[PDB]
């Protein structure tokens, strides 16, 4: 089983994530402070743009929720790039925590101080700003859950009935069901539109 | 104001979405079918691992919401790469429809049907397998509507008080403020982490 823990300042943001081999539960940020406030951040050193979210607090968190065993995912554009390896890879955690941060990010030495007991990555889901890591967990979830109990190329176009629709028709050679043409056709298809959207693919 | 219309099979993944420059609304795709079953999806042209989902159900959803003036936006993975320069162009649009497939995919004879009256991308938020295009939604729309009323480097390390935390200390340079030495600093910090973490944006 994989146990998954998100922790954030907008746990509501999280509530999709519900929709005995995976248990989620979303925690708070708020409730590991100790002051009126309810505070998690502060100016950052050095000056900067917003404010950088509280090692304290954070610490303090991630003191109760985490153990050896934790797999430590902190959201962030900073990070390395999530891809469906990392997702396959992280199914096999028994369990997985996600530090949602918010404003300009997570004061660096909560990272640091948690690599001294657990595994620690730091990873964006893409190359596009979000308001938090709340998002992208989201994302990330649903793509390792779903793995629990031309492949560089792009997938091409996909048909189903009927034949002719708003004077489109289905590539009769779907249509005329020889398994070798059909492969052959596809192939090409997802060469020309891997070539079209994602040349990178190939370099 | 941007006008933004999400239509799913599974509508209630998009309650965050919520969480007058801006209007969303969202829509149960099955609310265009005409049979008992409200069926969406049937059997792959040529054969395929799953179904694929059905053009007519698709083509009247589309007739209805969209008009000429709209922007629709069709998440898979076999669409071009989702990013800040795109999320800042989409939000200067007027009408935003996103069209969330499930299964392997939507019948390409809507996009191509679709083309005909309006502008249509098939976009991607990342290397990673979702369920649906349902996630990837939420993820635009954040991305958008915050837009609403070393650029090329990483972000580097942000610190808050305390100075010395855990046995870790902020970065000397940062509590001695001056304002050049910090912003080398920092420079070297992005230079750094982007070399270790994304070497792709230097090449």
């Amino acid at each position: 089983m994989v146990r998954i823990d998100v922790i954030s300042i907008f746990p509501a943001y999280l509530d999709p994530i519900r929709q005995g081999i995976v248990s989620v539960e979303v925690h708070d940020l708020r409730n590991w402070t100790h002051d009126v406030h309810r505070s998690v951040d502060d100016s950052p050193y050095g000056g900067g743009p917003g404010m950088v979210m509280k090692a304290p607090v954070w610490g303090e968190a991630l003191d109760e929720i985490c153990s050896e065993e934790t797999l430590l995912v902190v959201p962030t554009p900073a990070g390395r790039l999530f891809d469906q390896r990392t997702a396959q890879r992280w199914s096999t955690e028994r369990h997985l925590v996600f530090a949602c941060g918010r404003y300009e990010g997570i004061d660096q030495r909560v990272v640091d101080d948690a690599a001294r007991r657990m595994r620690v990555e730091e990873v964006s889901i893409g190359d596009y700003v979000l308001n938090g890591g709340e998002a992208a967990t989201l994302v990330m979830v649903e793509a390792v859950v779903r793995l629990l109990p031309s492949d560089g190329l792009l997938e091409g176009p996909s048909y189903t009935r009927p034949p002719s629709w708003r004077g489109l028709d289905v590539p009769p050679v779907l249509l005329s069901g020889d398994h070798a043409k059909v492969a052959a056709w596809r192939h090409e298809q997802a060469l020309q539109r891997t070539r079209e959207r994602r040349p990178d693919l190939l370099d």
